[PDB]
């Protein structure tokens, strides 16, 4: 039994991040023995947000149940050739190695093709500092693309990160620790 | 005549960024014909910065002096290997192609000297989506060093960063698409 | 049974990178069924290896050995904020998708702190480019403490590394092409 | 009277990138008081190039080139999502802080328009690394549309990033050390 968790950084409302977010969550939970959430970051209270004020509930509760995750998925629009301040915003409160002994599995759209490299130079690192111990490879989607009635190409390469992104996911609590640089001093 | 604006972008309250940015941005006020202000993310409304929504008028004001600008002085701690959500989540919302004909400095504060890439790779990059015109040497320093009260040797390359920016600065009307890859679209 | 092969790039002779990258090695091989080599990328014929022939022998073996690797250990020094030109000439000749299947260890060593993020920002999206499996943590040491004769702090980081690459490694055929945007067209 | 050196990358013989070069270089001369030199970094001797041997007369005479000029057009296929290894391995044997006082324009080609962020991710870093005056914007050019009978807005992207580059040409002493972290420390 594992738990997933999809975090979405998009700002805008209807977005093609969340639904790719969202059908990555439930290709997993069909696949595994798992259950989800999905963490839509524009729906968090934006002061508590921003100030990274765990008294705000429903924040704390974001905040646990990422650490409590065996498994995150990671997705962002391209914004300004990298990852939204959203997404980041969240990121950036999480504690210092949150992501120890979990898998990762980063998720983009964009406008143009141009974009694709956003994630391995831009997010792949800020993962990493978070003591992450998995990252599979990144996949993105040009956002007039997703409708999965998307072409046979990219319908395989998407759902082969997802399947890998599962396959990666680890029951052991040997590997709870795993990806952090001094796994004694926790996780 | 120029207009130089500093965007500080620590979440936390009498930050070092904010201090570096403010000794930055006096630095280059008496030593050149300039004006200036200080945009302190922090300050912003949350839910009108997440939002982008610019019928907030300190926000939309925030917007405005940033594109009027002849150059930007662009601080941040580095948090999780990057730059701040906060900071991101305000260049987030300028026009696509703010930063034309514009100079530009990138200033960081960080606990550890292992954070010093993080300017050139993560936020460098940022600024050249918006086609900026010059962006000069990153400068980044320890924050139990601010004090400038530092190491002369620390004290000489932020000097030097300052000096240049303010060296890069353009009067010239035939500057001001520079950076844009198709001027006559507008800026 | 897996195999091993660590790949160093420092164009000096008696470097340190290449006693990390050995240091690793070992280090792997005491700890689980494994045979290894270590290429050292200096010794490989210069026109050959510059020009991707692979009629030398030496060099297509040497290819022909990191495609057959469950595990490449990949050190460089920091020369000019990221790794050498020769390690990713090295690189350059691999197949399109040469890693996928495979686990992967970063190690670097460079004069200066500051070089740290190298790793993660500049060697880590070319091991991603090449379809690998799994990156686990960067390690980077400054050049003035390998002597292991290091600070115990530091050697339990790079310690934990090499474990966390140990336990990545894969028996199963299953996951051979794991990694790979397309499994069923190659690896 | 400028000083205009060219550099390309490419390994293969009959490069698109080593012509994007040339007529990057024609295009300076052409409007700018110039002389130019264009260093195929496959044409200097394989083994003198990776050991840094500046006994060789025709590698020491590029080294000084390199380090003379007022501009340098840098040029790259992609791969591997970054700089070739013969580029960086050119890079890498230039003194720490090579490109004090300099323009610099960089360029590229590539199969994929998913390439285009490898040189503000890739390239941009490394440049700033060895001190560099004045990076304008990256150009990218898809591989099959070079032939300039390209497309129109391809075409004016180009000519803008040449132009741009040209303009920032420096004529002054005074900006020959503007970059370097400590001026008076040479250059």
């Amino acid at each position: 039994t594992y738990s997933i968790v999809a975090i979405s950084g998009s700002p805008s409302r209807n977005s093609t991040t969340a639904k790719l977010a969202e059908y990555a969550l439930a290709h997993v939970l069909a696949r595994s023995d798992s259950q989800g959430r999905h963490i839509h970051v524009i729906d968090l209270d934006p002061k508590a947000l921003l100030r990274g004020d765990l008294s705000n509930a429903k924040l704390k509760e974001a905040v646990d149940a990422t650490c409590n995750a065996d498994g995150l998925i990671v997705a962002t629009p391209i914004y300004k050739a990298s990852y939204t301040g959203l997404l980041k915003a969240f990121l950036d409160i999480l504690p210092q190695f949150a992501l120890a002994g979990k898998a990762a599995l980063p998720l983009a759209t964009g406008g143009s093709p141009a974009h694709v490299l956003a994630l391995d130079y831009g997010l792949r690192p800020v993962l990493h500092s978070m003591g992450v111990r998995h990252v599979v490879q990144s996949f993105f989607m040009v956002q007039s693309q997703f409708s999965l009635a998307v072409e046979d190409d990219v319908a395989s390469q998407l759902n082969n990160a997802i399947d890998h992104f599962r396959l990666s996911l680890s029951s052991e609590p040997s590997t709870r620790h795993l990806g952090h640089p001094r796994p004694s001093l926790d996780a």
